[PDB]
């Protein structure tokens, strides 16, 4: 991924940090080589954000450019209350403890750092689920301390804390 991917329409911008423009460094060397660097560029903005339909799983970044072609008045009114030049930073000293814990700090410093609150990843129950013709099941998932109506689809085959545990919770309670 030489470029930031589109994954559907940007709900929110949860924050933004000033970056290392794109490079080509990163385009495989042929087996058949032996014994090249670009100059860096002008550092540009990048932005994290919350995707529509989507769980905080999702967040992803995106370039200024994919903002402006495709969210220009939710942009635009972004850049108007935010500072465009200096970017932004019981909940202290416990994200230090809690983080001793590699699983932890892996999430911590993909996701909880820039404003999602670990419980907004967390399972809270399983609401129902549906299935393609390929046989590829989904479920629609409440997730710890946000609304049912902030409830969201995740295919079965992620890896999100005691997804299975909760999945059969699903299943076994879904006959009686």
């Amino acid at each position: 991924n030489l470029y930031f991917q589109m994954k559907g329409k940007v709900q929110k911008i949860l924050i933004w940090k000033w970056g290392q423009p794109p490079s080509p460094t990163p385009v495989p060397r042929p087996p058949d080589a032996d014994p090249p660097k670009p100059l860096e560029g002008r550092p540009e903005r990048q932005f994290f954000v919350k995707w529509q339909g989507m769980s905080y799983w999702h967040c992803s970044w995106v370039s200024e450019l994919q903002l402006e072609l495709h969210c220009q008045v939710m942009f635009r009114n972004y850049q108007r209350k935010n500072d465009m030049d200096e970017p932004p930073s019981d909940e202290e000293k416990s994200r230090k403890r809690k983080n001793k814990d590699p699983k932890f700090a892996e999430m911590e410093e993909r996701f909880y750092r820039y404003g999602i609150k670990p419980e907004w990843m967390m399972i809270h129950r399983i609401l129902n689920h549906s299935v393609d013709k390929k046989g590829h099941v989904h479920y629609l998932i409440k997730w710890r301390d946000l609304p049912y109506d902030q409830a969201s689809w995740e295919s079965e085959d992620v890896e999100i804390q005691d997804y299975d545990l909760f999945k059969q919770s699903y299943w076994n309670h879904r006959e009686l």
